[PDB]
């Protein structure tokens, strides 16, 4: 173990909180006692997330190195590309942002989608937002690609950043170091948590609490919901990952398989089912925490669903991790008509 | 020391963060060191913001007592109600909001303005949602006192939450507080600030500032920027918060004005200048830190206005604050189109 002889570059303001939902505990029947460590609530960059605990990794390249522009890739209401920019500004740097269509844009959506929620904020924040209409995929992307060498060939230095620095060599180890502060936390919190459930789409999240938590014999204590719908794919990559991370960061297990529960990711990646809406719902209402149709929403409603089916020990101390999104919320106002009173 | 003497309700994580903005204050010239207190990263309650410190102090005695509704008002991309529709959700309380329109829509964001950013959230959060047509007035409301007295007629016990809580009793002690913060933090920090910049409309959070920074004898340091763009009722009704919480947490000094820049309030309340989304757009791609069209953006110019005229002394520490209220920027996409490089 060793997430420390890494270079880190502050991008948070330290430890993310945790809160303790104990109202959508009892609401949910007071059969485990939820609580929820917030990325989302990361740091003062438009609006944080778990992107900027992966990036404070991968920055120190940037900076000893010598580059210009910071190119990333992602959907049309991309949190990582939204981060990615946040960290251009941050550290003085051009940004050229790949907003590909990976989501169905719904009917009564295609107007505000394309140009509010967080592609907004990159442009706010003077990035170069190029809006092109390619499929979805958790892989390297040709437009990426292309979008790489055209900067080049203009003289400038362009850093590559894939989509949700996932396949990226250090992508990993942020959420390594979300596990030792979990263990830390748990301690000066008194409160011990027997398993720790996160939503899980390019991977190194999900891997990284993985590597980390290994470190502690703990794997195990991980729940990762497909939020991707491309199971498949989607826990073959994450796995990779897993076992690079690990053999950076020396921890000699090895990832043969992980819980990756994939009745959610329905209908698409993007596309909240009556049940997201439900789940966002009902957390909204009990402990007024903000979570999205695209990701938070679904890792949401599984966290409920296992709940209901007594998935977990009487008792037992769940950690949900909100990773953010919430900003993505206004490109999606269709989906919840004003509550009855 | 007399804010102590109040009881205090946790709805924030501690002591808001101090991010130092150098990179801004090398654009701006190095004329003086920028920081920014974020009251905008205060809380994992549907994004937080300054209106949730002032209501820690008085959602003791929603509990004491025996109260069903929480209602308040604001404009319809008011953060008050959307902070206040959180709070419900978490006391387990019921919701009702009056979104009056004190701004005129721009005609390009017809379509958003009461379907996205804030007024969607709270409706989220299952907030008993209210589009009334009447006008801009941070004084007290028509249509508040109708519904208190409506749900009250129901046979429910509501309770006042007046405009951004600022005409509330105790509406004025969650900034004192914030003075109390800041003149640890200078400690904590090595360095002391010579002003302190925030956006002023309602009125409690510079009168709470005010009345907080004088127990140390400095309340000439805040320097309130308007953006209400009525400086006359605000200057006034500020002054009075002022005096009223200066009572209660003992401070003698009376406050008879104070520093409050309009300048850039201009043309109205709710809506931006081509100065606002200036300083909008320098302050996101100098820092990543997001400010909103409406409040922020015009104290964030008006800091930015006063750094120029060299209004600080040389190398001056000063303090900007940030309240929060980015998550309305959806609303005004329209004003921020894709920069060119």
């Amino acid at each position: 173990a060793g997430v420390a002889k890494f270079a880190k570059y502050p991008l948070t303001f330290g430890p993310s909180p945790i809160s303790n939902l104990n109202r959508l505990s009892q609401h949910l029947g007071s059969k485990v006692n939820v609580y929820a460590k917030r990325e989302d609530c990361n740091s003062g960059l438009a609006f944080g997330g778990n992107k900027l605990r992966k990036l404070e990794y991968i920055v120190p390249d940037i900076v000893e190195g010598d580059y210009t522009h910071l190119v990333s890739i992602g959907g049309r209401q991309s949190n990582q590309t939204r981060m990615v920019a946040a960290l251009a500004a941050k550290l003085g740097k051009k940004c050229v942002l790949i907003q590909e269509d990976w989501v169905p844009i719904p009917e009564a959506e295609k107007d505000v989608y394309n140009r509010v929620g967080n592609i907004e904020l990159s442009r706010i924040m003077g990035a170069d937002v190029r809006v092109i209409e390619d499929g979805f995929d958790i892989g390297m992307r040709k437009s990426f690609a292309n979008a790489l060498q055209e900067l080049e060939d203009a003289g400038h230095k362009p850093y590559p950043i894939p989509a949700g620095c996932s396949e990226h060599k250090y992508g990993g180890l942020g959420f390594v170091g979300f596990a030792d502060e979990v263990i830390n936390q748990e301690v000066e919190l008194g409160i011990k948590f027997d398993k720790i459930v996160v939503c899980c789409v390019t991977g190194s999240t999900t891997a990284g609490i993985l590597a980390g938590m290994a470190q502690y014999g703990r794997q195990d204590d991980v729940i990762a919901i497909d939020a991707s719908f491309t199971s498949e794919k989607t826990k073959e990559q994450t796995l990779r990952i897993a076992n690079n991370t690990a053999k950076l960061i020396g921890v000699e297990h090895e990832f043969k398989d992980f819980t990756l529960d994939t009745r959610f990711a329905y209908p698409c990646y993007g596309v909240p089912n009556e049940g997201t809406i439900e789940a966002i719902r009902t957390c909204a209402e009990q402990e007024g925490v903000l979570t999205d149709p695209v990701f938070e929403g679904k890792s949401m409603q599984g966290l409920i669903a296992l709940i209901k089916e007594d998935y977990f020990k009487p008792g037992a101390n769940v950690l949900y991790v909100h990773l953010g999104g919430a900003p993505a919320l206004s490109a999606y106002s269709s989906f919840f008509p004003t509550k009855t009173a």
